[PDB]
């Protein structure tokens, strides 16, 4: 048993079971709404339904029955029924709610017999019918058997020829005729199967068709990246219709409880007069502002208001409903707080804590770790956007105000390189077929839709921006182009605005006090430190700015390679002497010193872990003849003998050579040179300032101990050798990157000649893997399409694999070194997860990118909050 | 008796009497500090010499000599005895924190006999002297006996020809030779009066010429903006000397608790090795930043930080002090919480619950309410700053960026317009009387000091913007010049920036989650709503931004004036007949209709408050010769008839003439036209969105009731007419403006016809006064150099005079009409003062500029916070 469930016969604890769909519907049922009753077929059976071959049986078949009999009578009329029937909504419940990607087909049950059957019961050709036309379309679309194109054509046509202003006039007959040439345009692009005429024909025809869906690869794309597994579930929760399209006093709405863009307490969203729900409002026919239901039915505004409410309250989170006036009665179809937009997840919950409803702690685990992102996206320049020549306006769709070259396919969207390049998405509606295009673009203009329409909706999730039913635009496919204003445009950078406007020079952007009250309280509740991955103070500035507690790592890379420090490395490399890699690290030593200075004096008694130098000597040499024809002769070298000597320094394998501590294994004059100019500047800086500074020395790519121990034995002595600008109390702690599996692994000793594990993940992961963030790219899709990985592994923190090496190493050396902090600096490093899985790991700091930061504020207020 | 009081013998609750320095001093030194013991001379006392004559009489005189003996005793050395004396500070104490405006004597009590006998006694003539010759500039120039211009002459020139590094090594025979060229700098200047060797001379001439200084110029032009009285007093704590001068283990230093430009939690502040500490930390030889009294007295930091801490913490509030070492001595000459920067002012506040100390209520009265002003200043564009020729940098001594023409001068500085014309300030230094200059300028540029010094400490408090210690400027003030880095600056637009450098686009501008958690709590604590008073929805938008609940006046002065409304009532005008003069006014009843709707849209539910128009018709003709040959032809009228006509138009006086309500009593088709664009306007907008719109209709000038019964019988009608657009259910309450005499007299009768009153009080002060805010300006200034009229009475709400015909008026008018909503839309509406006496006064809303909101905001959550 259990395989199905009933609305009233669950809750929304059972979401496992009952998603956010099911679980919320059933609540509401338990609440007492208007709901017209029904059930839910539950998740574990989506998964069964593959945990076996691939289509449904038994106890499914059987409960689908079981339960849909008990509806029928429930509801006195019959499933499908050639009379007098009965028909049904069915549509997708998984857990984590899925704005523009579910599937639902309405209105089913339905036949040429029992249309018409209903057509008498109904007194009222039109309504069943138009019903039928719509089950036809849906049913088959859903279960994909013809691209909506068609349909479209078809009604598209019937009225466009006949005169008729819109399909809300269509008659009896023509109707009738539409949902008649409509079962042909299903037969011609089918081979000849009879629209599934019977109703346990047209039903388990899509609860499978919703059961199996999810495993395509729109969803797997979409439902990947949006942090959620395929060892969930599709849910199908059937119910009873309602028909918003019965005539002139029927209507169907979307709605929510407080502005989702802005976060604006307040009825938001757009209603349709005698429309069919999941189909009109989404787009074709511009769909009444839900405040508008007062002038329109003023008796009606009070039910769902007060019953907006009472729920808006009843989950204590931004509500977004599914309610249908089924002629002069309202009904509730469905239901999920929905998914913001960055700011306003923000607004919310301030507001929500304003308003008692939530407390700080609720607050901070409810808002969507990851999504912070988007409250640093480049603004635009306020001089520019003046100059900016106004072509159009249109919807406040979605808050961004982006801008780049044009394109009217996802495809061409996503095939021209993911959000940055810039990719404007024109086109005349979104669909689930176009979420890798939704991606990978700056933001949307769509000719038709709302606020509710399928791309906004989504781009708010996806935090890109968007301008919904953007009319006058003559969008023309073919020549790929289209129009607006007075202009004809070529795919290429285009200009749309969060605020209406479809035009730009950006710029860095302010963060209200929300990301202050929401910031000041992950502080507050967070436990795990903070600190940015830098290199340039200037991003030591902005990222102290986001509440960065100092620097997890600090790269040495450009110390060498940078514009003036270049050909003395260069020197050393093509230098047969340590006399001579000596006076040469020792040139570098001035420079440097500075850096460092500048660093410092930025930190203020902030951290700063300093990474020894990490490429080998390869990266570090002209790759080009020309660069080598000039270094030849400013080394009295012949072209020849560098080139050779630029030979020597081929690597097969550049990840795994001769590179950071070994390399100053051999040339101990790197960590001289560089020990030196990070003792002095350090000393220096704590003299001109009276402030406190206590070097954080990082020797990366320790395989095992004493190996470290010959590193640390050399920087060691020069650190208290360079303590000549007094006997010196200078702090210093040498640490060690925990990259390598050998290195993880005899942790235990490693901890010896160290007093902080220094995680690198990306670098970790690729062992750890066996691939390279390089290569693996050529490959890394189909384990996608394959489904083998799920989430990346250069993002996101593999738990099951690296996530050990990890912890042997955390744990281990803390068994010789208690007092022993440490933290993560790979990419995952600021990872709503990994910043979550690192605070139950043990670890003490953390380290993103100066960004992600926020990222990693919130993260760590979760990680600890919601974890006991 | 108690005429003086001991530090000891009071507390800080005694402030009326022991300022703001007095009181703290004591409070400290019942906390038990390292403070010099004293006496403190008592407000009462100050304002004592005044209500007398000028001069000091008997029980003062008595009591710093019946105290002064106290000291000597309790501290064993005597009063300027010429053997081994007592040496004494003379400072000014306050109520209210002064930074920039005060005067302190140093080392007093010394003579040619005495410095010897304590060259003696202190087995240093360096020190008492190097103290001497201190004393010998200070005295005088407090007391101004000669303009420093000299006494800095000859201490420069001394070393400046002798070789001296720097007046730290001038020895026994220099410096006794500087103090002995020094008398008679003092001499040449003066007409022969011995500086004042008599210890009851140098004292009395100080006390005196402190509770005398006052009363001049700056201080009453300081002290008056700065919201302060004279009704209050100077102090003039008298205590032992310290002296950070006796040598290289003695230190004079300037410091606060947390960073007052930035809010930052920590010491900040300047020190100076052997200086005196009113004059050389201040300004001459860059200054040891705080911290490195850790590098350079490694003993000393422990005493202050813990000791700045304890206090930080007595009194819950960014602590400011004076430390001295006199020689290897911790001692705390002065303290105060320092007056903040606008956004620290938040900072610290935020924080200070953050960390328990204060409570979200504390928080809020906590701030300086006209502070917020700041917040919204012009920040500079990012991609000009960039494109800005960097020349220097120097001193983040005051956040903000501003620029502008060129001054070296004060007085050339405002004598070129307040603070944006744009005028910079360059400036070797700055002092007491540059204070016009300071408030006139964007921000100033300074080549000698740091965040201590005079011109800083006061752009801090200004909220105007500065860079201290600007060195390697060669300005001349002869040829009214300048130089920095590889230019040459004749007055003209230069760039200073809160962030260093000295280079541009401006812009609007972020507000940190403190405008937000202290916006957010004024609302939580303040009554009185808040509205804006708008015209353009672009600021209705940008206002709403800022907290703003709707709007206080709408003005519809430009719904003619506007580039195509223009000759359509000056039409009208020259226009002999009501069916024409309709017909015209029956032309912009589109136009104005467009207006509304914007503003409505933009509002959505927000009030708003229509203004009737209120310019006469004079207002509305060209007073060209040129516009008029136009408006004549169009006309098919003959510029002589227009003149004549544009004659009769002349009022003697044109703001007690026909104009507002009165003129749609010969015209009430003004009242007709609109009503009607704002009863359509509102109706079809009411449609359009199914939101509620409640036109609130503003009758300005009402002199009486039956007057306003007048016009209120028309907009009627009217409004009652327009509902033919359904027979309506649209709102409508009819307001007048209680801006004249007789209308806030017969307030009682007066709010029969009416539902809201709607306060002009810039309109009504120049009523109320019997001047007019223009004309005024000719004498305004005499009336704040003569002290006759303290505030400005068109700024700040005149409670004695104004307050009492809007006393009648909101507590007779409730009289008649309890539910009466009462709003105030003058200049005043968003002021500090006004929103507490408007509060406290019954007041329902408020209505400021769209920026004075915030201020609005603030000054309402003051205004009943700490009310009652």
């Amino acid at each position: 048993a259990k395989w199905v469930y009933k609305f009233e016969e669950g809750n929304a604890s059972m979401r496992n079971l009952l998603g956010g769909a099911g679980c919320n519907l059933a609540e509401m049922t338990i609440l007492g709404m208007p709901i017209p009753q029904g059930f839910t077929v539950t998740t574990e059976a989506c998964t069964e339904y593959y945990n076996s071959g691939k289509q449904i049986t038994q106890e499914i078949q059987d409960q689908i029955f079981e339960a849909i009999t008990w509806l029928e009578e429930l509801n006195g009329k019959k499933f499908g029924d050639t009379e007098d029937p009965l028909l049904v909504s069915v549509r997708s419940g998984a857990r984590a709610s899925m704005p523009g990607m579910m599937d639902t087909i309405l209105n089913l049950g339905l036949n040429d017999v029992a249309v018409e059957g209903f057509a008498k019961k109904t007194g009222n050709p039109r309504f069943a019918y138009d019903s039928y036309r719509r089950f036809i379309q849906m049913y088959s679309d859903v279960v994909m058997e013809v691209p909506k194109s068609h349909f479209e054509k078809i009604i598209d046509a019937m009225k466009e020829e006949k005169g008729v202003h819109f399909d809300t006039d269509l008659t009896a007959d023509d109707l009738k005729e539409l949902a008649e040439k409509f079962k042909a345009v299903y037969k011609e692009a089918m081979n000849g199967e009879e629209f599934p005429q019977e109703p346990k024909d047209q039903l388990m025809g899509a609860v499978k068709a919703v059961f199996r869906s999810w495993d395509n690869p729109r969803a797997i794309v979409y439902r990947r990246m949006n942090d959620i597994p395929g060892d969930w579930g599709t849910a199908v929760n059937v119910q009873t219709m309602v028909f918003g399209n019965k005539g002139e006093t029927s209507g169907t709405g979307v709605a929510f409880t407080r502005n989702p863009s802005t976060g604006e307490k307040g009825i938001y969203g757009e209603y349709l007069i005698n429309a069919q729900g999941e189909d009109v409002v989404a787009g074709v026919r511009t769909p009444q502002p839900i405040t508008q239901l007062e002038n329109d039915m003023p008796d009606c505004y009070k039910q769902f208001m007060d019953l907006a409410m009472k729920l808006e309250k009843h989950f204590r989170d931004m509500q977004d409903m599914e309610f249908t006036i089924e002629e002069g009665k309202l009904y509730f179809l469905q239901t999920r707080n929905g998914k913001r937009t960055a700011p306003a997840a923000l607004q919310i919950a301030c507001d929500l804590v304003d308003e008692g409803m939530i407390t700080e702690e609720e607050a901070v685990v409810r808002i969507e770790a990851k999504s912070l992102d988007q409250l640093l996206h480049p603004t635009f320049n306020p001089a520019a956007l003046k100059a900016g020549e106004v072509i159009g306006s249109a919807l406040p769709a979605s808050p961004g105000a982006a801008a780049g070259k044009v394109y009217f396919t996802a495809d061409e969207a996503k095939a021209a390189h993911e959000k940055g390049e810039r990719v404007i998405l024109v086109r005349l509606e979104t669909s689930p077929e176009d979420i890798e295009g939704m991606h990978a673009a700056e933001g949307i203009l769509t000719v038709r839709g709302g606020m509710t329409s399928h791309a906004a909706v989504v781009a708010r999730g996806m935090g890109t921006c968007c301008v919904s039913g953007c009319g006058e635009i003559k969008i023309n496919e073919e020549a790929k182009t289209f129009e607006l204003g007075g202009h004809t445009f070529a795919e290429g950078d285009y200009i749309s605005l969060d605020g209406s406007t479809g035009k730009i020079e950006t710029q860095e952007a302010s963060v209200s006090g929300s990301f202050e009250r929401i910031m000041v309280w992950a502080d507050k509740f967070r436990t795990l430190k903070v600190r940015t991955n830098a290199d340039t103070p200037e991003d030591t500035l902005n990222a102290v700015k986001l509440g960065a507690e100092g620097i997890g790592l600090c790269r040495t890379e450009h110390m060498f390679f940078e514009a003036d420090r270049i050909m003395k490395i260069r020197k050393m490399i093509l230098s047969d002497s340590v006399e001579a890699r000596e006076e040469a690290l020792n040139e570098l030593i001035p420079f440097q010193k500075g850096d460092f200075k500048a660093m410092y004096k930025a930190l203020e008694g902030r951290p700063m872990t300093v990474r020894y130098l990490d490429p080998p000597l390869h990266e570090f040499v002209p790759h080009t003849e020309e660069e080598q024809a000039e270094l030849a002769k400013n080394m009295g070298l012949t072209l020849a003998e560098v080139k050779a000597k630029v030979d020597e320094l081929h690597e097969f394998n550049p990840m795994m050579g001769h590179r950071g501590c070994r390399l100053a294994v051999t040339y101990p004059e790197i960590a001289k040179m560089q020990t030196r100019a990070v003792m002095e500047a350090a000393i220096e800086v704590k003299e001109e300032t009276g402030i406190d500074i206590v070097p954080e020395i990082m020797i990366p790519l320790v395989g095992e101990k004493k190996e470290l121990k010959f590193v640390k034995d050399v920087v060691v002595e020069v650190a208290e050798q360079v303590k000549k600008e007094k006997g010196s109390d200078m702090q210093y702690h040498i640490g060690t990157m925990i990259e390598i599996p050998r290195a993880a692994l005899t942790a235990d000793a490693i901890a010896e000649e160290a007093e902080f594990f220094s995680f690198g993940t990306n670098d970790l992961t690729q062992m750890t893997f066996g691939f390279s963030r390089d290569d693996a790219g050529k490959f890394l899709d189909s384990y996608y399409k394959a489904k083998i990985y799920e989430s990346d592994p250069f993002a996101r923190l593999d738990q099951t694999g690296v996530g050990q090496l990890v912890e042997m190493a955390v744990k281990k050396g803390r068994q010789t070194r208690p007092g022993l902090k440490c933290g993560i600096c790979g990419e995952h490093g600021g990872d709503p997860s990994s910043v979550e899985f690192c605070h139950k790991v043990g670890l003490n700091y953390v380290s993103c990118s100066p960004f992600r930061v926020p990222i990693a504020r919130l993260a760590a207020a979760q990680a600890a909050l919601n974890n006991k």
